[PDB]
């Protein structure tokens, strides 16, 4: 049992909210993400059995993926833009951490962060 449980995308017991900052992250900010050529490694949690990583959850303790995100902003688990913002952050300082500077890990992660705070950047008033 190398893998840690997922990050939770539902909670019964956390407020639960639809606002249209939320729906444009869902809709513009992870649609974007999420179908761009470097999304794929960062589509799911990193799985440390398949992809033979037995040091990521020595490392990595607040672990966080694009389809973790799409579940919470799908299952309305986030009150507001910036618990979600949080989460992206989360992802992109993780990969800059577990892996070495010039990686291309890095690099794709790094696109996907200019992309992500363009996004961020345009965001619509509530
Ligand atoms: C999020 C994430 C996924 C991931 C998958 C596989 N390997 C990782 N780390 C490796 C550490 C050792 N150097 C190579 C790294 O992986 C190579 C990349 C190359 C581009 C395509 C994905 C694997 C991972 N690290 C992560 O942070």
């Amino acid at each position: 049992s190398m893998n840690p449980p997922p990050p939770e995308t539902s909670n019964p017991n956390k407020p639960k909210r639809q606002t249209n900052q939320l729906q444009y992250l869902l809709r513009v900010v992870l649609k974007t993400l999420w179908k761009h050529q470097f999304a794929w490694p960062f589509q799911q949690p990193v799985d440390a059995v398949k992809l033979n990583l037995p040091d990521y959850y020595k490392i990595i303790k607040t672990p966080m993926d694009m389809g973790t995100i799409k579940k919470r902003l799908e299952n309305n688990y986030y009150w507001n833009a910036q618990e979600c913002i949080q989460d992206f952050n989360t992802m992109f300082t993780n990969c800059y951490i577990y892996n070495k500077p010039g990686d291309d890990i890095v690099l794709m992660a790094e696109a996907l962060e200019k992309l992500f705070l363009q996004k961020i950047n345009e965001l619509p008033t509530e």
